[PDB]
Protein backbone atom coordinates (compact mmCIF):
# COMPACT_ATOMS: atom_id res chain seq x y z
CA UNK A 1 0.00 0.00 0.00
CA UNK A 2 2.56 2.36 -0.87
CA UNK A 3 2.11 6.29 -1.57
CA UNK A 4 0.88 7.97 -5.17
CA UNK A 5 3.68 8.53 -7.37
CA UNK A 6 2.86 12.44 -7.05
CA UNK A 7 6.34 13.20 -9.19
CA UNK A 8 5.93 15.41 -12.55
CA UNK A 9 6.80 14.68 -16.40
CA UNK A 10 9.90 15.88 -17.87
CA UNK A 11 8.30 19.45 -19.68
CA UNK A 12 11.21 18.53 -22.46
CA UNK A 13 9.75 15.66 -24.17
CA UNK A 14 11.98 14.14 -26.44
CA UNK A 15 13.23 18.01 -26.93
CA UNK A 16 16.78 16.50 -26.87
CA UNK A 17 16.74 12.89 -27.82
CA UNK A 18 17.49 13.29 -31.32
CA UNK A 19 20.15 15.80 -32.30
CA UNK A 20 22.45 15.92 -35.90
CA UNK A 21 25.44 17.87 -35.52
CA UNK A 22 25.77 20.03 -39.19
CA UNK A 23 29.32 19.01 -40.19
CA UNK A 24 29.61 22.17 -42.43
CA UNK A 25 28.70 24.87 -39.43
CA UNK A 26 30.53 22.65 -36.88
CA UNK A 27 34.04 22.85 -39.20
CA UNK A 28 33.40 26.06 -40.32
CA UNK A 29 33.27 27.57 -36.91
CA UNK A 30 36.44 25.13 -35.82
CA UNK A 31 38.59 26.67 -38.67
CA UNK A 32 37.83 30.45 -37.53
CA UNK A 33 37.92 30.09 -33.57
CA UNK A 34 41.53 28.06 -34.63
CA UNK A 35 42.50 31.84 -36.30
CA UNK A 36 40.59 33.98 -33.64
CA UNK A 37 42.24 31.45 -30.96
CA UNK A 38 45.77 32.91 -32.26
CA UNK A 39 44.93 36.04 -32.74
CA UNK A 40 43.75 36.04 -29.09
CA UNK A 41 46.80 34.58 -28.07
CA UNK A 42 48.68 37.35 -29.31
CA UNK A 43 46.22 39.79 -27.49
CA UNK A 44 48.30 37.98 -24.32
CA UNK A 45 51.26 37.94 -25.35
CA UNK A 46 51.64 41.45 -26.18
CA UNK A 47 54.53 43.23 -24.08
CA UNK A 48 54.42 46.88 -22.73
CA UNK A 49 50.79 46.43 -21.85
CA UNK A 50 49.24 48.39 -18.60
CA UNK A 51 48.40 46.26 -15.80
CA UNK A 52 45.25 47.54 -15.33
CA UNK A 53 44.70 46.73 -19.29
CA UNK A 54 46.28 43.14 -18.47
CA UNK A 55 43.94 42.43 -16.09
CA UNK A 56 40.35 43.62 -18.13
CA UNK A 57 42.18 41.44 -20.99
CA UNK A 58 42.36 38.59 -18.83
CA UNK A 59 38.89 39.15 -16.90
CA UNK A 60 37.15 39.45 -20.12
CA UNK A 61 38.41 36.57 -21.84
CA UNK A 62 37.28 34.42 -18.50
CA UNK A 63 33.95 36.18 -18.47
CA UNK A 64 33.55 35.27 -22.22
CA UNK A 65 34.18 31.38 -21.34
CA UNK A 66 37.10 30.92 -23.40
CA UNK A 67 39.72 31.09 -21.10
CA UNK A 68 40.22 27.82 -20.90
CA UNK A 69 42.18 28.08 -24.21
CA UNK A 70 44.97 30.30 -22.71
CA UNK A 71 45.27 28.27 -19.46
CA UNK A 72 49.04 28.57 -19.74
CA UNK A 73 49.00 32.13 -21.22
CA UNK A 74 46.95 33.48 -17.99
CA UNK A 75 49.04 31.59 -15.33
CA UNK A 76 52.30 33.09 -16.74
CA UNK A 77 50.90 36.23 -16.71
CA UNK A 78 49.17 36.18 -13.26
CA UNK A 79 52.54 34.46 -12.15
CA UNK A 80 54.53 37.62 -12.90
CA UNK A 81 51.89 40.24 -11.98
CA UNK A 82 52.00 38.12 -8.16
CA UNK A 83 55.74 38.26 -8.13
CA UNK A 84 55.93 41.91 -9.20
CA UNK A 85 53.76 43.08 -6.39
CA UNK A 86 53.24 46.39 -7.90
CA UNK A 87 50.82 48.76 -6.79
CA UNK A 88 47.98 50.66 -9.03
CA UNK A 89 46.45 52.89 -6.45
CA UNK A 90 43.14 52.48 -7.16
CA UNK A 91 40.30 49.92 -5.74
CA UNK A 92 38.84 48.81 -9.25
CA UNK A 93 42.19 47.59 -10.05
CA UNK A 94 43.25 46.02 -7.01
CA UNK A 95 40.29 44.28 -6.16
CA UNK A 96 40.40 42.80 -10.08
CA UNK A 97 43.66 42.03 -9.29
CA UNK A 98 43.27 40.71 -6.10
CA UNK A 99 40.25 38.22 -7.47
CA UNK A 100 42.04 36.93 -10.40
CA UNK A 101 45.28 35.79 -8.28
CA UNK A 102 43.19 34.27 -5.76
CA UNK A 103 40.73 32.17 -7.95
CA UNK A 104 43.94 31.27 -9.57
CA UNK A 105 45.44 30.38 -6.08
CA UNK A 106 48.05 32.80 -5.57
CA UNK A 107 47.68 33.65 -2.72
CA UNK A 108 48.04 37.64 -2.57
CA UNK A 109 47.98 39.74 0.78
CA UNK A 110 44.51 41.17 1.11
CA UNK A 111 46.80 44.32 2.83
CA UNK A 112 46.30 45.75 -0.69
CA UNK A 113 43.00 46.87 0.53
CA UNK A 114 44.04 49.05 3.52
CA UNK A 115 44.56 52.08 1.55
CA UNK A 116 41.32 52.30 0.58
CA UNK A 117 40.52 52.30 4.09
CA UNK A 118 40.32 54.29 7.32
CA UNK A 119 42.95 53.78 10.28
CA UNK A 120 39.70 52.17 11.79
CA UNK A 121 39.99 49.28 9.47
CA UNK A 122 36.90 50.27 6.92
CA UNK A 123 36.47 51.35 3.64
CA UNK A 124 36.21 54.63 3.12
CA UNK A 125 33.05 55.69 2.36
CA UNK A 126 34.44 58.37 0.38
CA UNK A 127 34.78 55.69 -2.74
CA UNK A 128 30.80 54.96 -2.38
CA UNK A 129 30.82 57.37 -5.95
CA UNK A 130 33.08 54.73 -7.58
CA UNK A 131 30.64 51.92 -9.46
CA UNK A 132 33.24 50.18 -11.35
CA UNK A 133 35.78 49.91 -8.07
CA UNK A 134 32.94 48.79 -6.08
CA UNK A 135 31.94 46.19 -8.45
CA UNK A 136 35.01 44.84 -8.75
CA UNK A 137 35.25 45.20 -5.07
CA UNK A 138 31.64 43.60 -4.80
CA UNK A 139 33.09 40.82 -6.80
CA UNK A 140 36.55 40.38 -5.04
CA UNK A 141 34.72 40.07 -1.64
CA UNK A 142 33.06 36.83 -1.95
CA UNK A 143 36.36 35.09 -2.64
CA UNK A 144 37.99 35.61 0.22
CA UNK A 145 39.68 32.98 3.76
CA UNK A 146 39.56 32.85 6.75
CA UNK A 147 42.85 35.17 6.89
CA UNK A 148 41.10 38.06 4.89
CA UNK A 149 39.24 40.04 7.27
CA UNK A 150 40.57 42.84 6.10
CA UNK A 151 36.97 42.38 3.52
CA UNK A 152 35.07 41.58 6.35
CA UNK A 153 33.36 44.50 5.17
CA UNK A 154 33.71 44.68 1.81
CA UNK A 155 30.46 43.07 0.71
CA UNK A 156 28.38 45.14 2.41
CA UNK A 157 29.94 48.17 1.56
CA UNK A 158 29.80 47.42 -1.68
CA UNK A 159 26.68 45.98 -1.66
CA UNK A 160 24.98 48.87 -0.46
CA UNK A 161 26.35 51.79 -2.87
CA UNK A 162 25.89 49.49 -5.97
CA UNK A 163 22.33 49.12 -5.20
CA UNK A 164 22.06 52.78 -4.61
CA UNK A 165 23.56 53.48 -7.84
CA UNK A 166 22.85 50.89 -10.35
CA UNK A 167 19.08 52.66 -11.27
CA UNK A 168 21.14 55.38 -12.92
CA UNK A 169 23.72 53.85 -15.07
CA UNK A 170 23.72 53.46 -18.33
CA UNK A 171 24.15 50.05 -20.32
CA UNK A 172 24.98 47.23 -20.19
CA UNK A 173 26.73 48.14 -16.74
CA UNK A 174 23.58 48.69 -15.36
CA UNK A 175 22.63 45.10 -16.36
CA UNK A 176 26.08 44.06 -15.10
CA UNK A 177 25.90 45.41 -11.91
CA UNK A 178 22.33 44.17 -11.21
CA UNK A 179 23.37 41.25 -12.28
CA UNK A 180 26.23 40.69 -10.05
CA UNK A 181 23.91 42.15 -7.07
CA UNK A 182 21.56 38.56 -7.57
CA UNK A 183 24.35 36.63 -8.28
CA UNK A 184 28.15 36.89 -7.94
CA UNK A 185 30.57 35.80 -10.37
CA UNK A 186 33.00 33.38 -8.49
CA UNK A 187 29.95 31.28 -7.16
CA UNK A 188 27.98 31.09 -10.37
CA UNK A 189 28.12 28.07 -12.68
CA UNK A 190 30.64 28.85 -15.37
CA UNK A 191 28.49 27.92 -18.43
CA UNK A 192 25.58 30.09 -16.96
CA UNK A 193 27.51 33.16 -15.89
CA UNK A 194 29.40 33.00 -19.69
CA UNK A 195 26.11 33.04 -21.52
CA UNK A 196 24.83 35.69 -19.50
CA UNK A 197 28.02 37.70 -20.42
CA UNK A 198 28.46 37.47 -23.80
CA UNK A 199 24.47 37.75 -25.07
CA UNK A 200 23.30 40.85 -22.37
CA UNK A 201 26.80 42.54 -21.61
CA UNK A 202 29.97 42.42 -23.94
CA UNK A 203 27.65 42.55 -26.85
CA UNK A 204 25.59 45.31 -25.48
CA UNK A 205 29.06 46.62 -24.94
CA UNK A 206 30.73 49.92 -27.01
CA UNK A 207 34.13 49.30 -26.36
CA UNK A 208 33.59 45.19 -26.97
CA UNK A 209 36.97 43.46 -28.61
CA UNK A 210 34.73 42.59 -32.46
CA UNK A 211 37.72 39.75 -32.75
CA UNK A 212 36.93 38.38 -28.35
CA UNK A 213 33.08 38.77 -29.09
CA UNK A 214 33.13 36.60 -32.43
CA UNK A 215 35.31 33.79 -30.80
CA UNK A 216 33.60 33.76 -27.79
CA UNK A 217 29.92 33.44 -29.32
CA UNK A 218 31.75 30.63 -32.26
CA UNK A 219 33.20 28.69 -29.17
CA UNK A 220 29.88 28.98 -27.28
CA UNK A 221 27.99 27.75 -29.83
CA UNK A 222 30.35 25.07 -31.36
CA UNK A 223 30.61 23.63 -27.47
CA UNK A 224 26.81 23.79 -27.24
CA UNK A 225 26.73 21.13 -29.92
CA UNK A 226 28.91 18.78 -28.51
CA UNK A 227 26.75 19.18 -25.17
CA UNK A 228 23.81 18.79 -27.57
CA UNK A 229 25.09 15.75 -28.80
CA UNK A 230 26.21 13.81 -25.34
CA UNK A 231 22.41 15.33 -23.75
CA UNK A 232 21.07 13.79 -27.11
CA UNK A 233 23.20 10.18 -26.55
CA UNK A 234 22.36 10.27 -22.85
CA UNK A 235 18.48 10.92 -23.50
CA UNK A 236 18.45 7.42 -25.96
CA UNK A 237 20.13 5.72 -22.93
CA UNK A 238 18.01 6.65 -20.60
CA UNK A 239 14.72 5.66 -22.80
CA UNK A 240 16.61 2.44 -23.58
CA UNK A 241 15.96 1.55 -19.42
CA UNK A 242 12.72 2.34 -19.69
CA UNK A 243 12.26 3.01 -16.35
CA UNK A 244 9.83 5.85 -16.94
CA UNK A 245 7.58 2.91 -17.25
CA UNK A 246 8.78 -0.08 -15.22
CA UNK A 247 9.75 2.15 -12.15
CA UNK A 248 6.59 4.42 -12.28
CA UNK A 249 7.61 5.97 -8.86
CA UNK A 250 10.82 7.14 -9.75
CA UNK A 251 10.68 10.55 -11.83
CA UNK A 252 12.52 11.26 -15.26
CA UNK A 253 15.00 13.91 -14.62
CA UNK A 254 17.45 12.95 -17.11
CA UNK A 255 18.20 16.86 -19.05
CA UNK A 256 18.36 18.60 -15.28
CA UNK A 257 20.98 15.86 -14.52
CA UNK A 258 22.84 16.50 -17.31
CA UNK A 259 22.94 20.21 -16.77
CA UNK A 260 24.00 19.14 -13.39
CA UNK A 261 26.91 17.34 -15.04
CA UNK A 262 27.82 20.18 -17.49
CA UNK A 263 27.93 22.62 -14.51
CA UNK A 264 30.49 20.16 -13.00
CA UNK A 265 33.05 21.05 -15.99
CA UNK A 266 32.06 22.35 -19.74
CA UNK A 267 35.40 21.83 -21.62
CA UNK A 268 35.08 19.49 -24.61
CA UNK A 269 38.37 16.86 -23.04
CA UNK A 270 35.82 16.18 -20.27
CA UNK A 271 33.32 14.73 -22.91
CA UNK A 272 33.34 11.08 -21.56
CA UNK A 273 33.95 12.29 -18.10
CA UNK A 274 30.52 14.39 -18.32
CA UNK A 275 28.22 11.15 -19.77
CA UNK A 276 29.56 9.29 -17.20
CA UNK A 277 28.73 11.62 -14.47
CA UNK A 278 25.30 12.14 -16.09
CA UNK A 279 24.45 8.39 -15.99
CA UNK A 280 25.45 8.24 -12.09
CA UNK A 281 23.47 11.18 -10.94
CA UNK A 282 20.16 9.84 -13.00
CA UNK A 283 20.63 6.34 -11.13
CA UNK A 284 21.48 7.56 -8.31
CA UNK A 285 18.08 9.93 -8.50
CA UNK A 286 16.22 6.46 -9.14
CA UNK A 287 17.80 4.98 -5.49
CA UNK A 288 16.91 8.33 -3.99
CA UNK A 289 13.24 8.43 -4.63
CA UNK A 290 13.21 4.39 -3.92
CA UNK A 291 13.94 5.30 -0.48
CA UNK A 292 11.95 7.90 0.75
CA UNK A 293 9.10 7.67 -1.76
CA UNK A 294 8.54 4.02 -2.70
CA UNK A 295 9.78 1.33 -0.86
CA UNK A 296 9.05 -0.36 2.59
CA UNK A 297 11.33 -0.44 5.42
CA UNK A 298 11.92 -4.11 4.91
CA UNK A 299 12.93 -3.40 1.07
CA UNK A 300 15.20 -1.02 1.75
CA UNK A 301 16.67 -2.56 4.49
CA UNK A 302 17.42 -5.54 1.66
CA UNK A 303 18.22 -2.87 -0.90
CA UNK A 304 20.78 -1.54 1.28
CA UNK A 305 22.14 -5.21 2.12
CA UNK A 306 21.92 -6.01 -1.69
CA UNK A 307 23.99 -2.53 -2.53
CA UNK A 308 26.62 -3.36 0.29
CA UNK A 309 27.41 -6.74 -0.96
CA UNK A 310 27.35 -5.95 -4.51
CA UNK A 311 27.09 -8.80 -6.71
CA UNK A 312 24.16 -10.17 -9.25
CA UNK A 313 23.48 -13.31 -7.34
CA UNK A 314 21.84 -10.83 -5.13
CA UNK A 315 18.99 -10.33 -7.17
CA UNK A 316 16.35 -12.96 -5.47
CA UNK A 317 17.09 -10.95 -2.55
CA UNK A 318 15.42 -8.54 -3.69
CA UNK A 319 11.84 -7.45 -5.03
CA UNK A 320 10.63 -7.88 -8.30
CA UNK A 321 11.14 -3.91 -8.79
CA UNK A 322 14.09 -3.01 -6.92
CA UNK A 323 15.25 -5.96 -9.13
CA UNK A 324 15.52 -3.36 -12.34
CA UNK A 325 17.33 -0.34 -9.99
CA UNK A 326 19.74 -3.07 -8.86
CA UNK A 327 20.74 -5.11 -12.33
CA UNK A 328 20.54 -1.47 -13.91
CA UNK A 329 23.26 -0.33 -11.27
CA UNK A 330 25.82 -3.02 -11.54
CA UNK A 331 25.77 -3.04 -14.90
CA UNK A 332 26.34 0.62 -15.25
CA UNK A 333 29.60 0.57 -13.27
CA UNK A 334 30.35 -2.91 -15.75
CA UNK A 335 29.89 -0.13 -18.46
CA UNK A 336 32.23 1.97 -16.97
CA UNK A 337 35.03 -0.43 -16.20
CA UNK A 338 34.59 -1.44 -20.22
CA UNK A 339 34.96 2.09 -21.10
CA UNK A 340 38.29 2.74 -19.01
CA UNK A 341 39.46 -0.66 -19.93
CA UNK A 342 41.19 0.90 -23.13
CA UNK A 343 43.32 3.15 -21.05
CA UNK A 344 43.71 0.53 -17.70
CA UNK A 345 41.65 2.55 -15.04
CA UNK A 346 38.86 0.25 -15.07
CA UNK A 347 40.70 -0.39 -11.77
CA UNK A 348 39.12 3.02 -10.23
CA UNK A 349 35.81 2.67 -10.43
CA UNK A 350 35.78 1.07 -7.31
CA UNK A 351 36.42 4.67 -5.50
CA UNK A 352 32.79 5.23 -6.91
CA UNK A 353 31.62 2.14 -5.97
CA UNK A 354 32.39 2.34 -2.39
CA UNK A 355 31.17 5.83 -2.42
CA UNK A 356 27.68 4.76 -3.64
CA UNK A 357 27.25 1.96 -0.74
CA UNK A 358 28.29 5.07 1.53
CA UNK A 359 25.08 6.99 -0.22
CA UNK A 360 23.38 3.77 0.35
CA UNK A 361 23.65 3.01 4.01
CA UNK A 362 22.86 6.91 5.47
CA UNK A 363 19.87 6.91 2.69
CA UNK A 364 18.59 3.54 5.02
CA UNK A 365 19.60 5.18 8.06
CA UNK A 366 17.45 8.33 6.99
CA UNK A 367 14.62 6.05 6.66
CA UNK A 368 15.09 4.83 10.18
CA UNK A 369 15.26 7.47 11.14
CA UNK A 370 12.03 9.11 9.92
CA UNK A 371 10.10 5.51 10.77
CA UNK A 372 10.93 5.96 14.26
CA UNK A 373 10.52 9.71 14.59
CA UNK A 374 13.93 10.48 15.56
CA UNK A 375 15.44 13.77 15.76
CA UNK A 376 19.17 13.96 16.40
CA UNK A 377 21.30 16.17 17.85
CA UNK A 378 23.22 18.33 14.72
CA UNK A 379 26.44 16.45 15.17
CA UNK A 380 24.90 13.05 14.48
CA UNK A 381 22.19 14.57 12.00
CA UNK A 382 25.71 15.81 10.01
CA UNK A 383 27.09 12.60 10.31
CA UNK A 384 24.91 11.22 8.12
CA UNK A 385 23.41 14.04 6.37
CA UNK A 386 26.33 15.14 4.41
CA UNK A 387 26.83 11.66 2.77
CA UNK A 388 23.06 12.02 1.76
CA UNK A 389 23.88 15.03 -0.27
CA UNK A 390 25.53 12.55 -2.69
CA UNK A 391 28.78 15.01 -2.99
CA UNK A 392 30.95 12.56 -1.94
CA UNK A 393 29.94 10.17 -4.45
CA UNK A 394 29.45 12.87 -7.69
CA UNK A 395 32.86 14.21 -6.75
CA UNK A 396 34.51 10.65 -6.84
CA UNK A 397 32.19 10.36 -9.90
CA UNK A 398 33.33 12.77 -11.87
CA UNK A 399 37.29 11.78 -11.79
CA UNK A 400 36.17 8.69 -13.34
CA UNK A 401 35.56 10.12 -17.11
CA UNK A 402 39.36 12.42 -16.39
CA UNK A 403 41.84 10.93 -18.00
CA UNK A 404 44.25 12.60 -16.04
CA UNK A 405 43.34 11.03 -12.79
CA UNK A 406 45.35 8.59 -11.16
CA UNK A 407 44.82 6.55 -7.56
CA UNK A 408 46.11 9.26 -5.81
CA UNK A 409 44.26 11.70 -6.82
CA UNK A 410 41.30 9.12 -5.51
CA UNK A 411 43.39 8.26 -2.72
CA UNK A 412 42.84 11.58 -1.21
CA UNK A 413 39.65 12.48 -2.21
CA UNK A 414 38.61 9.01 -0.25
CA UNK A 415 40.09 11.08 2.87
CA UNK A 416 37.58 13.41 2.72
CA UNK A 417 39.80 16.52 2.25
CA UNK A 418 38.45 19.93 3.54
CA UNK A 419 37.60 21.31 -0.02
CA UNK A 420 35.45 18.67 -0.33
CA UNK A 421 33.78 18.66 2.79
CA UNK A 422 32.79 22.47 2.58
CA UNK A 423 31.35 21.48 -1.00
CA UNK A 424 29.61 18.65 0.81
CA UNK A 425 28.62 21.20 3.84
CA UNK A 426 27.08 23.85 1.30
CA UNK A 427 24.78 21.57 -0.39
CA UNK A 428 23.57 19.96 3.00
CA UNK A 429 23.23 23.45 4.42
CA UNK A 430 21.71 24.62 1.56
CA UNK A 431 19.07 22.22 0.75
CA UNK A 432 18.55 22.06 4.24
CA UNK A 433 17.47 25.87 4.43
CA UNK A 434 15.85 25.73 1.30
CA UNK A 435 13.44 22.67 1.62
CA UNK A 436 12.52 23.05 5.53
CA UNK A 437 9.07 24.03 5.17
CA UNK A 438 8.15 21.18 2.94
CA UNK A 439 9.47 17.90 4.70
CA UNK A 440 8.02 19.87 7.86
CA UNK A 441 4.84 19.55 6.42
CA UNK A 442 5.39 15.81 5.75
CA UNK A 443 6.84 13.08 8.47
CA UNK A 444 10.56 13.81 7.80
CA UNK A 445 11.32 15.39 11.38
CA UNK A 446 14.75 14.43 11.14
CA UNK A 447 15.75 17.72 8.80
CA UNK A 448 18.49 19.80 9.60
CA UNK A 449 16.81 23.04 10.76
CA UNK A 450 14.87 20.62 13.07
CA UNK A 451 17.50 19.03 14.26
CA UNK A 452 19.06 22.02 14.68
CA UNK A 453 16.27 23.90 16.42
CA UNK A 454 15.71 21.25 18.98
CA UNK A 455 19.89 20.99 19.65
CA UNK A 456 20.38 24.28 20.40
CA UNK A 457 16.96 25.13 21.45
CA UNK A 458 16.80 28.16 19.09
CA UNK A 459 13.91 29.44 16.56
CA UNK A 460 13.41 28.69 12.88
CA UNK A 461 14.98 32.12 12.23
CA UNK A 462 18.54 31.57 14.21
CA UNK A 463 18.78 28.11 12.83
CA UNK A 464 19.21 29.20 9.34
CA UNK A 465 21.31 31.72 10.70
CA UNK A 466 23.20 28.94 11.88
CA UNK A 467 23.35 27.02 8.93
CA UNK A 468 23.95 30.56 7.19
CA UNK A 469 27.27 30.85 8.59
CA UNK A 470 28.22 27.16 8.07
CA UNK A 471 27.88 27.80 4.15
CA UNK A 472 29.66 30.78 4.79
CA UNK A 473 32.40 29.43 6.58
CA UNK A 474 32.10 26.75 3.81
CA UNK A 475 32.80 29.46 1.12
CA UNK A 476 35.86 30.51 2.95
CA UNK A 477 37.16 26.74 3.25
CA UNK A 478 36.73 26.29 -0.83
CA UNK A 479 38.84 29.68 -1.18
CA UNK A 480 41.78 28.50 1.18
CA UNK A 481 41.72 24.82 -0.91
CA UNK A 482 42.38 26.64 -3.80
CA UNK A 483 45.57 28.32 -2.98
CA UNK A 484 49.15 26.66 -3.71
CA UNK A 485 50.59 24.58 -3.20
CA UNK A 486 47.57 22.54 -3.78
CA UNK A 487 47.24 18.81 -2.28
CA UNK A 488 46.24 17.60 -5.65
CA UNK A 489 46.24 19.12 -9.44
CA UNK A 490 44.03 22.27 -9.89
CA UNK A 491 42.31 20.24 -12.73
CA UNK A 492 40.75 18.14 -9.22
CA UNK A 493 39.76 20.93 -7.30
CA UNK A 494 37.85 22.64 -9.62
CA UNK A 495 34.94 20.16 -9.83
CA UNK A 496 34.33 20.48 -6.52
CA UNK A 497 34.34 24.05 -6.43
CA UNK A 498 31.63 24.13 -8.99
CA UNK A 499 29.68 21.40 -7.00
CA UNK A 500 29.24 23.74 -5.23
CA UNK A 501 28.14 26.14 -7.48
CA UNK A 502 25.96 24.33 -9.03
CA UNK A 503 24.39 24.06 -5.25
CA UNK A 504 23.96 28.32 -4.74
CA UNK A 505 22.68 28.76 -9.00
CA UNK A 506 19.89 25.65 -8.36
CA UNK A 507 18.82 26.96 -4.27
CA UNK A 508 18.96 30.89 -5.37
CA UNK A 509 15.80 30.93 -3.62
CA UNK A 510 10.98 26.88 -5.41
CA UNK A 511 11.49 23.58 -6.41
CA UNK A 512 14.87 23.22 -8.95
CA UNK A 513 13.22 22.86 -12.37
CA UNK A 514 11.70 25.54 -12.25
CA UNK A 515 14.74 27.43 -11.21
CA UNK A 516 16.88 25.03 -13.86
CA UNK A 517 14.34 25.20 -16.97
CA UNK A 518 15.84 28.88 -18.12
CA UNK A 519 19.55 27.89 -17.72
CA UNK A 520 18.88 24.70 -19.88
CA UNK A 521 17.03 26.64 -22.44
CA UNK A 522 19.73 28.94 -22.76
CA UNK A 523 22.66 26.16 -22.53
CA UNK A 524 21.23 23.65 -24.09
CA UNK A 525 18.04 24.90 -26.92
CA UNK A 526 18.66 28.66 -28.12
CA UNK A 527 22.29 28.84 -29.56
CA UNK A 528 23.82 32.49 -28.59
CA UNK A 529 22.71 34.52 -32.08
CA UNK A 530 25.62 35.90 -33.84
C1 LIG B 1 20.34 19.37 -3.59
C2 LIG B 1 20.79 17.93 -3.60
C3 LIG B 1 20.66 17.22 -2.27
C4 LIG B 1 21.28 17.28 -4.69
C5 LIG B 1 21.49 17.84 -6.09
C6 LIG B 1 22.17 16.83 -7.05
C7 LIG B 1 21.37 15.61 -7.48
C8 LIG B 1 20.31 15.94 -8.53
C9 LIG B 1 21.58 14.38 -6.97
C10 LIG B 1 20.85 13.09 -7.29
C11 LIG B 1 19.89 12.66 -6.15
C12 LIG B 1 18.84 13.64 -5.64
C13 LIG B 1 19.12 14.11 -4.23
C14 LIG B 1 17.77 14.06 -6.36
F1 LIG B 1 17.54 13.64 -7.58
C15 LIG B 1 16.70 15.04 -5.87
O1 LIG B 1 15.89 14.46 -4.85
P1 LIG B 1 15.62 15.21 -3.46
O2 LIG B 1 16.68 16.38 -3.24
O3 LIG B 1 14.02 15.85 -3.35
O4 LIG B 1 15.96 14.12 -2.36
P2 LIG B 1 16.56 14.38 -0.91
O5 LIG B 1 18.13 15.13 -0.89
O6 LIG B 1 15.49 15.26 -0.14
O7 LIG B 1 16.54 12.96 -0.19
MG1 LIG C 1 15.10 12.07 -1.53
MG1 LIG D 1 15.84 10.62 0.22
MG1 LIG E 1 15.77 17.94 1.51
Amino acid sequence: VRPVADFSPSLWGDQFLSFSIKNQVAEKYAKEIEALKEQTRNMLLATGMKLADTLNLIDTIERLGISYHFEKEIDDILDQIYNQNSNCNDLCTSALQFRLLRQHGFNISPEIFSKFQDENGKFKESLASDVLGLLNLYEASHVRTHADDILEDALAFSTIHLESAAPHLKSPLREQVTHALEQCLHKGVPRVETRFFISSIYDKEQSKNNVLLRFAKLDFNLLQMLHKQELAQVSRWWKDLDFVTTLPYARDRVVECYFWALGVYFEPQYSQARVMLVKTISMISIVDDTFDAYGTVKELEAYTDAIQRWDINEIDRLPDYMKISYKAILDLYKDYEKELSSAGRSHIVCHAIERMKEVVRNYNVESTWFIEGYTPPVSEYLSNALATTTYYYLATTSYLGMKSATEQDFEWLSKNPKILEASVIICRVIDDTATYEVEKSRGQIATGIECCMRDYGISTKEAMAKFQNMAETAWKDINEGLLRPTPVSTEFLTPILNLARIVEVTYIHTHPEKVLKPHIINLLVDSIKI
